[PDB]
């Protein structure tokens, strides 16, 4: 085991290579065990990358990269989850109850076609087409606004009485 | 240390045991350590299993699993994030701002009660039950359509004039 | 390598210090290595730490921290993600689609501004100030609803005919 430093970063298909240094060894190192997570540095990011040596044949050795340390989040009791590798104010926490994620903006879709932005209190819903509500009941502070929702009317100026309006 | 494949698992109350070959040891191997990541690949799945031998005490040996290497997610540079162990292409992504949920469909809820659906464009928020929002104002393109939106109302065919509707 | 308790746990400016047991070693040890995850236990839970000694200098150690045995999820064959590190039913799950956050309640923004309810089928999106759809069209069912709806008029008490009302 070894801890080495960071350079850069070769994407082949078998997976991820790291170039670290510390010893300028491999400008292609054999991996980076992904267990589910992963990340992209600039080249030159100061952070750790951790060698595990095959046999101790140095000749394969495995990597596991940390996130920099001055930007891991200080999860609180009871609590973790997942983070942005460059900023500890961007997770995905598990809390209590709060399945929370921190950020300003989300995005959903193959091609981000649902865009929820949350902005001075204002929350935004925005799509490119159409957003369609698919319930048997469909509310705001638990008045209908679905499709069945009807207006009262007030007497017309001749003094006639309306009925409520028909559904939309 | 010492890279295996990966056969079966089995699944105790004490955590997962893994099945590795590269050397048919342990019908049962004490572990996969999981560091807040987890997943169940089909038997005889085409991945890595580091184990990380206690002392050199080969009776106990602790477990890595890393997803297969041609599922990794090519993360782009400054982002990351976790995904799906065995597709590339469904994640939660870290960017410059956007905690980006790359699939078409997403499930809230204990019993999926809520499912965001994304496809063609066109966004479904689908219930069984209720719907509610709880908001002092909900608006469309910034119009109020709330439980306190009214329309306005044309001259009847007497030509007696009408008040804007009620609320909702 | 070798396996050690969890005790307490410092947080510097550098990153996360552990203080396991197992001997009492590190009143302050070297890290926690964050590989995009992380989380707080409090003092003495009752979890493993694994420590890697860089050369074989005893005098720098770096550890992983696992999810306690008995909180880890049984993932489903295919599936993976990220789990709350204390409960094996609260995660962000992915699996043949369904990118499936399950919790009870979802928080998004700086300061939790938009809050995602689900409980007895009841969905409750509450935000303390505008929620605004931007879209060219919502609907209800297949019917608009939007900042363009109209609602149908009937006949007034003299039996003269009323327009469909103006959009909101």
């Amino acid at each position: 085991f070894e801890r080495h430093v960071f350079k850069g970063i070769e994407h082949t298909d078998t997976g991820a290579l790291v170039s670290v240094k510390g010893s300028g060894t491999q400008e292609e190192d054999v991996p980076v065990i992904n267990s589910g997570y992963g990340f992209t540095p600039a080249a030159d990011t100061e952070l750790e990358v951790f060698l595990h040596g095959d046999g101790s044949d140095a000749s394969n050795k495995f990597a596991t990269m940390t996130i920099p340390r001055n930007k891991q989040r200080k999860w609180p009791e009871g609590a973790g989850g997942v983070q942005h590798p460059f900023n500890a104010d961007k997770f995905v926490q598990f809390d209590d109850d709060s399945i929370w994620l921190k950020d300003g903006k989300f995005t959903l879709g193959n091609n981000q076609e649902l865009t929820i932005t949350v902005s001075n209190g204002l929350v935004t819903l925005s799509s490119n087409n159409e957003v369609d509500f698919r319930c048997p009941k469909l509310m705001h502070n638990g008045v209908n606004i679905g499709d069945s929702h009807v207006h009262p009317q007030k007497p017309d100026s001749g003094g006639d009485s309306e009925e409520d309006t028909d559904p939309p």
